[PDB]
């Protein structure tokens, strides 16, 4: 409908796949080469389905901060025959608050879904499903099951992936440029 949705759509059309684990179907963001991200509660194993195709997982790392606190991001390298467009230059370098964000989802259940969530707070600490979690972003939208892995963007930045909600607020794990240096 406007330039927020334009940037979101550009990311969805080239940099997302549908990931299936034993814990469900997730929006999965591809970042560069064969490297993608997914919420850690997806419980990625040795094999994952990518757009309904059996795919070997070459590496999977559940990120934690330097205090050994959960960040709820898993970085996955996929045994895929094709690279993602490199979008690392759209990742923020530091923790921040944002205006006018969009949450975008693409699954078998919710295809081509875009939600204007508005203002995004650097919330920080969250007890997420019982697990102490850091670097959480919060938005005041009543997000539902089927949205986990959803991509949070502003115009020009890919800032996080959706990891949970409490019925009234939604929560994303930050994406930082420093997670994807090599």
């Amino acid at each position: 409908m406007g330039p927020g949705f334009d940037f979101a759509q550009a990311i969805m059309k080239k940099n997302t796949v549908i990931a299936r684990t034993e814990k469900g179907e997730f929006t999965m963001l591809g970042v560069y080469d064969r490297v993608a991200v997914i919420p850690t509660h997806a419980s990625v194993g040795e094999i994952i389905y990518i757009n309904d195709v059996e795919t070997r997982v070459l590496d999977a790392c559940a990120l934690r901060d330097l205090t050994d606190t959960n960040l709820e991001i898993t970085i996955v390298k996929l045994d895929r025959n094709q690279k993602f467009r490199d979008i690392r230059h759209f990742l923020p370098r530091c923790e921040d608050d944002y205006n006018d964000a969009v949450l975008s989802v693409h699954t078998s259940k919710f295809p081509n879904m875009y939600i204007p969530v508005g203002q995004v707070t650097n919330y920080g600490f969250l007890n997420l499903g019982g697990t102490p979690t850091h670097r959480i972003l919060m938005y005041n939208f009543p997000t539902r099951a089927g949205q986990c892995g959803g991509v949070v963007t502003t115009t020009g930045k890919v800032i996080g992936i959706h990891v949970g909600g409490n019925g009234a607020q939604g929560f994303a794990a930050m994406l930082l440029h420093s997670y994807f240096t090599d």
